[PDB]
């Protein structure tokens, strides 16, 4: 779709301009050139859409029902450390409704999309979530804010933990496939919106940590296929 | 230029890495063996006469023995997360003198010999210079009484799945430091090199230098190493 291409170009020039800052305060730097050039590229081609972009005030469109909502580097502390683990996410919000997303990691040339009812790509293949059904056999992966219990809980409960430090980029993954679950607290609007659509597109389910859909709201998540999902929620709770 | 025995490493470093991201792109048995394999052959036809200590062979000549892992950080690349590596170590007389770890999909080629330095993609490696906890990211594998100590005073953890990468990543100093429990010497044996050569210490969990009794570590520059040791004890 259109918009799509505007969203992969923007986050693709965005994330060149990571690798760039990346090869070499500058992560700051790094992070507010990414955002420039996304919100360039998005308003040049939706002039009339809002932005809600990390810690940064929102903008109120002339469209006041389009708005993208964009991570310009997800993975912030990766980046900075040299940890080769780090994305640019932006989705597109249409109605309150989140109908298209892009996470693209630019060091591995990653690129994950998704669009509302045609499922999420992993680059131009479709992805799926995994098909484990049994924590035991999961790896799920985790970031940090209670929080010992629930990491205790599901340390029990799979065969093994990830720590990536990232949001989108794991979102992306259970999306993919390539973990079976996360769960996270404390998440913001842009670190999950286009994760999320992602994880639904690869036929998984997001909820909240209790298990509801106030994501955004309760700042939380837990994802994967309908199985580990729940499981996950079961153990989280324990 | 690297060494003659870097350069057979590094090339059989490099041809284990180019097959599994093949086998990438029981199945992960295969690309285990595989890559095994090929740096085995690849070793094998280089010095002859080395020891093999493999994820045991004992040479013609007893003071010298390659520690390998052909794969390290299985799970990841079962599950398809582009993050493990090939890890090769030589050992002369009970000591790691060269290193090599190899993580073929991001082609990051670490590799170091005692005396030489470590190095990142013809950089030179050296850990990273903080000193404060708070300022750090630290590397972990799968006690939550420890990771709650560490957890409550640093940055940030990572838990990537794969231990030669972390203490690559350490030498590298893309993280502030790394421990680990119940970790084999293929895992451990060229990335300890790197750290040291990169500037950092290694030591067994309790603070002394039985890693490969312990199968425990702490890696970072002292700094970080000493106050992830008083973490892990509190
Ligand atoms: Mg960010
Ligand atoms: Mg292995």
């Amino acid at each position: 779709s259109a918009v799509m291409n505007v969203m992969v170009q923007a986050a693709m020039k965005a994330g060149r301009s990571l690798v760039r800052d990346y090869g070499e305060d500058y992560v700051s730097q790094a992070d507010r050139k990414a955002e420039k050039i996304i919100f360039n590229e998005l308003s040049k081609a939706r002039p009339k859409f809002g932005f809600l972009m990390e810690e940064s005030e929102e903008i109120i469109g002339e469209d006041s029902q389009h708005r993208f909502i964009v991570d310009p580097l997800d993975g912030t502390t990766n980046f900075l450390h040299g940890i080769p683990f780090f994305a640019v996410s932006i989705a597109l919000e249409s109605q309150g409704k989140i109908v298209a997303g892009v996470i693209y990691n630019p060091i591995n040339d990653e690129l994950f999309t998704a669009e509302r009812g045609s499922g999420a790509f992993f680059n131009d293949r479709r992805c799926r979530v995994s098909a484990r059904r049994r924590l035991e056999d999961c790896v799920i992966a985790t970031g940090m804010p209670t929080y010992l219990i629930e990491l205790r809980n599901v340390m029990a409960e799979v065969s093994g933990i990830r720590r990536f430090g990232t949001a989108a980029l794991d979102l992306a993954y259970v999306a993919a496939g390539r973990t079976d679950g996360f769960w996270e607290d404390n998440l913001q609007i842009w670190d999950m919106a286009a994760g999320i659509l992602m994880v639904r597109e690869a036929g998984g389910f997001v909820t909240d940590k209790e298990g509801g859909n106030d994501i955004f709201r309760k700042k939380n998540i837990i994802a994967g296929n309908e199985h580990i999902r729940i499981k996950l929620e079961r153990a989280l709770k324990k």
